[PDB]
């Protein structure tokens, strides 16, 4: 009776990969122009969160939630207690949005994700269009996206949901290299590491290399501080507790090339779950980044 639903991929009319790399350049741009936002963090970190939070309310038993509806920009998933903070990369693509009116909301949000690790130098992610916008009863009930305050048996339960195995979760987990937590949206204050908007395998090096004490912080939940400042959620320590998480975080650690290819597939698995692409769909875009291009 409940079959899962499937969502097929329709490219935007007439546009192909020329008008999205026109998109990816104008993202690009303003993620330049906009420096001072989060204590010149910029705004590449929160525009990775967007795309995976419109991403990770996926459940593949019944194909609800998932990039492929756009469904963020409804007041029930937008006012989410877990997306708190995001309001803000909504604000930063809306220019985006009224200049390029013909991409659908899905393809606006996880082509900002992209384009957001690409300029911070990080893999290459390959992207494909043809989500399509949902109404709004579709949007999926709060709740679906993981909490912070637990252990690897929760993590590993939890990205089963989203089709990821082991070496899929250390790889994604992998972008806190990015940003910062704030205690005003999480319950949690401060950054994983020192080079917050550029994309390396620092986020593994900090929890082999640091020296952790759990603490308490201001809002009464317990994290992992270091000396030199910075954090580590309960479930981002969680990959070093156990031991076959340990041995990846060790890999990308030594490694950062394989972390690259390997967050750079689940990155795009994680932004396609839940669509059918047709047979007769176009390939995945490669787009190029400002530097690539001289601009
Ligand atoms: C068990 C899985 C995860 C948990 C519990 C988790 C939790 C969190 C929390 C609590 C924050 C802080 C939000 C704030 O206070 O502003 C955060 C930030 C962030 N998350 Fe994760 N996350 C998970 C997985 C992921 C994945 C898979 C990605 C992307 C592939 C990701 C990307 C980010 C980024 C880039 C930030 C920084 C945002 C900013 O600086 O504004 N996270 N996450």
């Amino acid at each position: 009776i409940t079959t899962p639903l499937v969502h097929v991929a329709s490219v935007e009319k007439g546009r192909s990969y020329e008008d999205f790399q026109k998109v990816y350049n104008a993202i690009a741009l303003k993620l330049r122009e906009d420096d001072e936002y989060d204590n010149y963090i910029g705004y590449g970190p929160v525009l990775v969160r967007l795309a995976w939070h419109i991403s990770g309310t996926w459940d593949k038993h019944d194909n609800t939630g998932g990039s492929y509806g756009g469904t963020y920009r409804f007041k029930k998933e937008f006012n989410d207690p877990s997306n708190a903070g995001l309001q803000n990369g909504f604000k930063f693509l809306e220019p985006i949005h009224k200049e390029f009116p013909w991409i659908s909301s899905g393809d606006l949000f996880s082509l900002g994700g992209v384009t957001a690790v690409q300029e911070m130098q990080g893999p290459k992610i390959p992207w494909r269009c043809g989500r399509v916008d949902t109404p709004e009863d579709t949007t999926p009930d709060n709740g679906r996206l993981p909490d912070a305050d637990k252990d690897a048996g929760y993590v590993r339960t939890f990205f089963q949901r989203l089709n990821m195995n082991d070496r899929e979760v250390v790889a994604l987990m992998g972008a806190h290299a990015l940003g910062k937590t704030h205690l005003k949206n999480s319950g949690y204050e401060g950054p994983w590491g020192a080079a917050n908007n550029v994309f390396t395998n620092e986020f593994y090096l900090n929890l082999l290399n640091e020296d952790w004490k759990l603490e308490k912080n201001d809002a009464n939940n317990e994290q992992w501080d270091s000396k030199s400042g910075y954090m580590m959620l309960p479930t981002d320590y969680s990959l070093i507790q156990d031991p076959k998480y340990l041995s990846i975080v060790k890999e990308y650690a030594n490694d950062q090339d394989k972390f690259f290819k390997d967050f750079s597939k689940a990155f795009e698995k994680l932004l396609e779950n839940g669509i059918t692409f047709p047979k007769d769909a176009p390939s995945p875009f490669i787009f190029k980044t400002l530097e690539e291009q001289g601009l």
